[PDB]
């Protein structure tokens, strides 16, 4: 019936609603509008310090990396705060995946790919976990801008769900790279109102959010059953009807969750 619920979801909160939960050796997938395309918004955050974690030695994380006050265009709560200081990769990643910070994310960018080839190089790296339909093609704010229909700057439910169940659950990243990409998820500040909010408390519940124009409101995430057994979700939203200003939904996406807690109960 899950469906008829999901419909009824985008009825209610006048939305289109992605949904993908891979199959695990337990359970099937779990798929709503999983293979269309949704503006990533901020959840590219997460496999972008993946992507650098990846190709830098943990050495990497601790050098300082410099800006100016300029260098905020965006939402940047935590590098807003350094204007002229720097910080330390390893903040970075962490401003961008716990506060979702802008300013980090087109730094990390610049760290990963150069000043022109950030979003071509963070694409590549998708493309190497075999994500062949994801793309960035701005860097922030536009990336949260582009009009509905639009394929630059989109994933799908099913690719950013297989992509992280491969940063997370998979072997991507070795067991200490991944294991402080799961630190910084988990300890996210962003998505209370989201996946979390869907699921029962002693679940165990990781993510990264992402908001942007157009009512777009995303959520992916890896959470764990009170035995331990992990899943993958991914939600993605937008509200497009109502124009580039149109409000998101964040009690859609802890909706949808609560459907998905009720059918890997």
């Amino acid at each position: 019936d899950l469906a008829d619920r999901f419909a009824e979801l985008e009825r209610r909160y006048d939305a289109r609603l992605g949904v993908y939960v891979p199959a695990t050796g337990t359970t099937a997938a779990i798929e709503y509008r999983a293979d269309e395309r949704f503006a990533f918004c901020s959840t590219f955050k997460a496999p972008l310090v993946a992507a650098v974690l990846h190709q830098n030695p943990l050495t990497h994380l601790d050098k300082l990396i410099t800006y100016t006050s300029d260098d905020i265009r965006s939402i940047s709560p935590v590098a807003q705060q350094h204007v002229q200081t720097g910080m330390t990769i390893g903040q970075l990643c962490d401003a961008a995946i716990r506060y979702s910070d802008g300013t980090a994310a087109n730094l990390l960018l610049a760290d990963l790919g150069g000043p022109g080839g950030g979003t071509a190089a963070f694409t590549g790296y998708l493309r190497s976990l075999g994500d062949t339909v994801s793309r960035l093609d701005a860097e922030e704010p536009e990336l949260n801008r582009d009009p509905p229909g639009d394929e630059r700057d989109t994933t799908t439910p099913h690719a950013i769900a297989l992509v992280l169940q491969q940063l997370v659950l998979g072997n991507a990243l070795p067991p200490d790279k991944r294991a402080l990409l799961t630190d910084w998820m988990a300890r996210n500040t962003t998505g209370a109102k989201r996946i979390r909010a869907g699921f029962p408390a002693d679940w165990k519940v990781i993510d990264k959010t992402g908001t942007g124009d157009y009512g777009r409101a995303n959520d992916i995430a890896v959470v764990w059953s009170p035995t331990g057994v992990p899943y993958v979700v991914a939600v993605m939203s937008d509200r497009a009807g109502g124009g580039y200003d149109a409000e998101p939904r964040e009690a859609l996406l802890a909706e949808a969750a609560t459907c998905v807690a009720g059918v890997l109960a």
